[PDB]
């Protein structure tokens, strides 16, 4: 009974961490994306 | 300028489709953590 | 036990449901701004 | 031009703080439940 619950939420962990990681990356494209905008704004 | 502002939009878009990817096996994982407990409760 | 771990599950899956919301609204806002882009570079 | 699009990226960026705030709460509720299952697997 309990065993199973634990694995099940180790699973949810597991792709929690991977969802957490992909998020980090997209914020980084996206504050990017953000600077190279305001440059050209900028520069002109 | 507007080329290196659409291949940068291309990327951010490129990481939203890996983001929705991840979300919907997160939601599998949870949606089947709650069917267990759920079937552990009814049992 | 059981109880109390149905309760925390569906404090879970309301949090999930807020995420997919806003998700959907991330994806919409960076589409739109996809097409604004697309637009500006047609149109010169 | 860019004022527009500076607009629509400062809406994006909103967006992916409301997300980010989400997801923190996300994984609270997730780290909770799975403390509790671990205290009962002990007791």
């Amino acid at each position: 009974g309990i065993t199973e619950a634990l694995r099940l939420q180790m699973e949810v962990q597991k792709q929690l961490h991977e969802q957490l990681e992909i998020q980090r990356n997209l914020q980084l494209r996206i504050e990017e994306q953000g600077k190279y905008l305001q440059m050209m704004f900028e520069k002109q």
